[PDB]
Protein backbone atom coordinates (compact mmCIF):
# COMPACT_ATOMS: atom_id res chain seq x y z
CA UNK A 1 0.00 0.00 0.00
CA UNK A 2 2.09 2.52 -1.57
CA UNK A 3 1.15 6.10 -1.93
CA UNK A 4 -0.22 6.28 -5.07
CA UNK A 5 -2.63 3.22 -4.11
CA UNK A 6 -5.82 5.35 -4.36
CA UNK A 7 -4.93 7.21 -7.70
CA UNK A 8 -3.95 3.88 -9.29
CA UNK A 9 -7.58 2.79 -8.24
CA UNK A 10 -9.00 5.53 -10.27
CA UNK A 11 -7.12 5.86 -13.34
CA UNK A 12 -7.40 2.01 -13.62
CA UNK A 13 -10.96 2.24 -12.73
CA UNK A 14 -11.79 5.28 -15.74
CA UNK A 15 -10.70 2.76 -17.82
CA UNK A 16 -12.68 0.33 -17.26
CA UNK A 17 -15.22 2.54 -17.37
CA UNK A 18 -14.24 4.84 -20.44
CA UNK A 19 -11.57 3.09 -22.21
CA UNK A 20 -13.00 -0.55 -23.32
CA UNK A 21 -16.38 1.65 -24.67
CA UNK A 22 -17.12 0.51 -28.16
CA UNK A 23 -16.77 3.17 -30.85
CA UNK A 24 -20.77 3.09 -33.98
CA UNK A 25 -19.49 6.55 -32.35
CA UNK A 26 -18.91 8.86 -35.06
CA UNK A 27 -16.72 11.27 -32.40
CA UNK A 28 -13.99 8.45 -33.36
CA UNK A 29 -12.55 9.11 -36.61
CA UNK A 30 -11.25 5.34 -38.30
CA UNK A 31 -7.13 6.50 -39.47
CA UNK A 32 -6.09 3.38 -40.25
CA UNK A 33 -7.13 -0.45 -40.07
CA UNK A 34 -4.88 -3.36 -41.13
CA UNK A 35 -6.51 -6.24 -40.41
CA UNK A 36 -7.35 -7.20 -37.00
CA UNK A 37 -6.53 -3.60 -36.19
CA UNK A 38 -8.53 -0.41 -35.91
CA UNK A 39 -6.99 2.92 -35.40
CA UNK A 40 -8.94 6.16 -34.21
CA UNK A 41 -7.92 9.38 -32.96
CA UNK A 42 -10.04 12.44 -32.23
CA UNK A 43 -8.76 16.20 -33.55
CA UNK A 44 -8.40 17.76 -29.91
CA UNK A 45 -5.96 21.11 -29.70
CA UNK A 46 -5.27 22.81 -26.40
CA UNK A 47 -3.88 26.37 -26.55
CA UNK A 48 -2.76 25.35 -29.92
CA UNK A 49 -1.23 22.37 -29.41
CA UNK A 50 -2.09 18.87 -30.67
CA UNK A 51 -3.18 16.23 -27.92
CA UNK A 52 -5.49 14.27 -30.40
CA UNK A 53 -6.44 11.18 -28.37
CA UNK A 54 -5.74 7.86 -29.90
CA UNK A 55 -7.74 4.45 -29.14
CA UNK A 56 -6.93 1.71 -31.02
CA UNK A 57 -8.46 -2.01 -30.64
CA UNK A 58 -6.50 -5.20 -32.17
CA UNK A 59 -7.09 -9.00 -31.75
CA UNK A 60 -3.82 -11.32 -31.36
CA UNK A 61 -4.30 -14.83 -31.75
CA UNK A 62 -2.20 -17.07 -29.70
CA UNK A 63 -1.23 -15.23 -26.53
CA UNK A 64 -3.04 -14.29 -23.40
CA UNK A 65 -3.72 -10.31 -22.15
CA UNK A 66 -1.83 -11.97 -18.98
CA UNK A 67 0.99 -12.55 -21.48
CA UNK A 68 1.02 -9.07 -22.99
CA UNK A 69 0.53 -7.24 -19.96
CA UNK A 70 3.16 -8.76 -18.58
CA UNK A 71 5.51 -8.41 -21.45
CA UNK A 72 4.04 -4.92 -21.75
CA UNK A 73 4.98 -4.05 -18.32
CA UNK A 74 7.98 -5.76 -17.73
CA UNK A 75 11.22 -2.86 -17.83
CA UNK A 76 13.37 -6.19 -18.26
CA UNK A 77 12.48 -6.50 -21.91
CA UNK A 78 11.19 -3.18 -22.53
CA UNK A 79 14.24 -2.58 -24.79
CA UNK A 80 13.70 -5.33 -26.57
CA UNK A 81 10.29 -4.08 -28.68
CA UNK A 82 10.52 -0.71 -27.95
CA UNK A 83 11.01 1.72 -30.91
CA UNK A 84 10.56 4.88 -29.49
CA UNK A 85 12.57 5.88 -26.63
CA UNK A 86 16.30 6.63 -26.21
CA UNK A 87 16.91 5.60 -22.73
CA UNK A 88 14.68 5.06 -19.30
CA UNK A 89 15.77 4.72 -15.81
CA UNK A 90 13.15 3.71 -13.57
CA UNK A 91 13.14 6.50 -10.60
CA UNK A 92 10.93 4.62 -7.71
CA UNK A 93 9.77 0.57 -7.07
CA UNK A 94 6.49 1.06 -5.34
CA UNK A 95 5.30 -2.61 -5.52
CA UNK A 96 5.52 -5.65 -7.03
CA UNK A 97 3.00 -4.25 -9.66
CA UNK A 98 3.96 -0.50 -9.60
CA UNK A 99 7.09 1.47 -10.89
CA UNK A 100 7.79 4.78 -11.94
CA UNK A 101 9.91 5.62 -14.72
CA UNK A 102 11.45 8.33 -16.59
CA UNK A 103 12.37 8.17 -20.31
CA UNK A 104 13.65 9.91 -23.00
CA UNK A 105 12.36 10.07 -26.34
CA UNK A 106 13.95 9.54 -29.42
CA UNK A 107 13.62 13.14 -31.33
CA UNK A 108 11.26 13.77 -34.40
CA UNK A 109 12.47 16.97 -36.28
CA UNK A 110 12.22 19.58 -35.89
CA UNK A 111 10.17 19.11 -32.50
CA UNK A 112 12.61 19.34 -29.44
CA UNK A 113 12.85 15.82 -27.76
CA UNK A 114 10.61 14.74 -24.92
CA UNK A 115 10.82 13.30 -21.76
CA UNK A 116 8.40 11.75 -19.72
CA UNK A 117 8.02 10.65 -15.83
CA UNK A 118 5.10 7.97 -15.39
CA UNK A 119 4.14 5.54 -12.91
CA UNK A 120 3.53 2.37 -14.56
CA UNK A 121 1.07 -0.29 -12.51
CA UNK A 122 -0.34 -3.82 -14.18
CA UNK A 123 -3.45 -5.18 -12.42
CA UNK A 124 -6.02 -8.24 -12.72
CA UNK A 125 -9.49 -6.91 -12.75
CA UNK A 126 -11.57 -10.31 -12.02
CA UNK A 127 -14.78 -11.07 -13.71
CA UNK A 128 -17.50 -8.56 -12.73
CA UNK A 129 -19.87 -11.78 -13.47
CA UNK A 130 -19.72 -15.17 -14.51
CA UNK A 131 -20.25 -14.45 -17.96
CA UNK A 132 -17.59 -11.56 -18.18
CA UNK A 133 -14.26 -11.97 -19.35
CA UNK A 134 -11.26 -11.33 -16.56
CA UNK A 135 -9.46 -8.09 -17.79
CA UNK A 136 -5.56 -7.84 -17.85
CA UNK A 137 -4.67 -3.80 -17.94
CA UNK A 138 -1.46 -1.48 -18.11
CA UNK A 139 -1.91 1.85 -17.26
CA UNK A 140 1.22 4.43 -17.64
CA UNK A 141 0.28 7.89 -16.09
CA UNK A 142 2.30 10.79 -15.68
CA UNK A 143 3.03 11.50 -12.17
CA UNK A 144 5.32 14.21 -10.13
CA UNK A 145 8.33 12.91 -8.57
CA UNK A 146 11.48 14.86 -6.16
CA UNK A 147 14.06 12.43 -7.72
CA UNK A 148 12.72 13.85 -11.06
CA UNK A 149 16.45 13.96 -13.60
CA UNK A 150 17.23 17.40 -14.88
CA UNK A 151 17.03 17.11 -19.32
CA UNK A 152 17.47 20.62 -20.43
CA UNK A 153 17.49 19.25 -23.87
CA UNK A 154 14.44 17.72 -23.24
CA UNK A 155 10.27 19.02 -22.96
CA UNK A 156 8.38 17.05 -20.62
CA UNK A 157 5.57 15.25 -21.98
CA UNK A 158 2.65 13.92 -20.06
CA UNK A 159 1.18 10.80 -20.87
CA UNK A 160 -2.05 8.19 -20.16
CA UNK A 161 -1.79 5.28 -22.00
CA UNK A 162 -3.48 2.01 -21.48
CA UNK A 163 -3.19 -1.42 -22.50
CA UNK A 164 -6.36 -3.25 -21.35
CA UNK A 165 -6.53 -7.18 -22.81
CA UNK A 166 -9.67 -9.40 -22.82
CA UNK A 167 -8.69 -13.27 -23.55
CA UNK A 168 -10.94 -15.89 -25.24
CA UNK A 169 -10.97 -19.44 -25.13
CA UNK A 170 -12.59 -21.62 -27.99
CA UNK A 171 -6.35 -29.35 -23.02
CA UNK A 172 -5.99 -25.83 -24.05
CA UNK A 173 -3.61 -25.32 -26.90
CA UNK A 174 -2.23 -21.87 -28.50
CA UNK A 175 -4.05 -22.17 -31.57
CA UNK A 176 -7.87 -21.78 -29.40
CA UNK A 177 -6.39 -18.62 -27.76
CA UNK A 178 -7.34 -14.88 -28.67
CA UNK A 179 -6.27 -11.42 -27.20
CA UNK A 180 -8.44 -9.24 -27.37
CA UNK A 181 -6.51 -5.76 -27.39
CA UNK A 182 -7.45 -1.95 -26.30
CA UNK A 183 -5.12 0.07 -26.85
CA UNK A 184 -5.89 4.27 -25.36
CA UNK A 185 -2.82 6.71 -25.66
CA UNK A 186 -3.22 10.77 -24.34
CA UNK A 187 -0.23 12.34 -24.87
CA UNK A 188 0.23 15.99 -24.12
CA UNK A 189 3.52 16.89 -26.01
CA UNK A 190 3.99 19.53 -22.81
CA UNK A 191 4.58 22.90 -25.20
CA UNK A 192 4.93 23.95 -28.82
CA UNK A 193 5.14 20.91 -31.54
CA UNK A 194 4.02 21.22 -35.18
CA UNK A 195 0.97 19.69 -35.49
CA UNK A 196 1.45 18.03 -38.87
CA UNK A 197 4.25 16.40 -37.65
CA UNK A 198 2.05 14.75 -33.99
CA UNK A 199 -0.55 14.07 -36.35
CA UNK A 200 1.70 11.85 -39.15
CA UNK A 201 3.60 10.30 -36.36
CA UNK A 202 0.74 9.15 -34.80
CA UNK A 203 -0.64 8.08 -37.86
CA UNK A 204 2.23 6.27 -38.90
CA UNK A 205 3.80 5.00 -35.78
CA UNK A 206 1.17 3.62 -33.39
CA UNK A 207 -0.08 1.01 -35.64
CA UNK A 208 3.56 0.00 -36.47
CA UNK A 209 4.23 0.02 -32.58
CA UNK A 210 1.48 -2.10 -32.31
CA UNK A 211 1.89 -4.75 -34.65
CA UNK A 212 5.57 -4.90 -33.91
CA UNK A 213 5.11 -5.31 -30.08
CA UNK A 214 2.26 -7.61 -30.99
CA UNK A 215 4.41 -9.82 -32.78
CA UNK A 216 6.79 -9.75 -30.34
CA UNK A 217 4.42 -11.15 -27.64
CA UNK A 218 3.64 -14.34 -30.00
CA UNK A 219 7.12 -15.03 -30.56
CA UNK A 220 8.27 -15.15 -27.32
CA UNK A 221 5.94 -16.69 -25.87
CA UNK A 222 5.58 -19.62 -28.69
CA UNK A 223 6.09 -22.82 -27.59
CA UNK A 224 5.98 -22.16 -23.90
CA UNK A 225 3.38 -22.73 -21.11
CA UNK A 226 0.48 -20.88 -21.44
CA UNK A 227 -0.06 -18.18 -18.66
CA UNK A 228 -3.43 -17.28 -18.72
C1 LIG B 1 2.75 11.63 -31.10
C2 LIG B 1 2.27 10.45 -30.21
C3 LIG B 1 2.31 9.18 -31.05
C4 LIG B 1 0.83 10.73 -29.69
C5 LIG B 1 3.27 10.14 -29.07
C6 LIG B 1 3.18 8.88 -28.36
C7 LIG B 1 4.12 8.57 -27.29
C8 LIG B 1 4.05 7.32 -26.53
C9 LIG B 1 4.19 7.40 -25.11
C10 LIG B 1 4.14 6.22 -24.33
C11 LIG B 1 3.94 4.99 -25.01
S1 LIG B 1 3.79 3.50 -23.98
O1 LIG B 1 2.76 2.79 -24.86
O2 LIG B 1 3.44 4.03 -22.54
C12 LIG B 1 5.31 2.44 -23.95
C13 LIG B 1 6.42 3.02 -23.06
O3 LIG B 1 6.87 4.22 -23.68
C14 LIG B 1 3.77 4.88 -26.43
C15 LIG B 1 3.86 6.06 -27.17
C16 LIG B 1 5.10 9.55 -26.96
C17 LIG B 1 5.21 10.77 -27.66
C18 LIG B 1 6.27 11.68 -27.19
C19 LIG B 1 5.68 13.05 -26.92
C20 LIG B 1 6.95 12.91 -27.73
C21 LIG B 1 7.15 13.50 -29.12
C22 LIG B 1 7.12 14.90 -29.33
C23 LIG B 1 7.34 15.46 -30.60
C24 LIG B 1 7.58 14.58 -31.65
C25 LIG B 1 7.60 13.20 -31.35
N1 LIG B 1 7.41 12.65 -30.13
C26 LIG B 1 4.29 11.09 -28.70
Amino acid sequence: THRFVQKVEEMVQNHMTYSLQDVGDANWQLVVEEGEMKVYRREVEENGIVLDPLKATHAVKGVTGHEVCNYFWNVDVRNDWETTIENFHVVETLADNAIIIYQTHKRVWPASQRDVLYLSVIRKIPALTENDPETWIVCNFSVDHDSAPLNNRCVRAKINVAMICQTLVSEISRDNILCKITYVANVNPGGWAPASVLRAVAKREYPKFLKRFTSYVQEKTAGKPILF
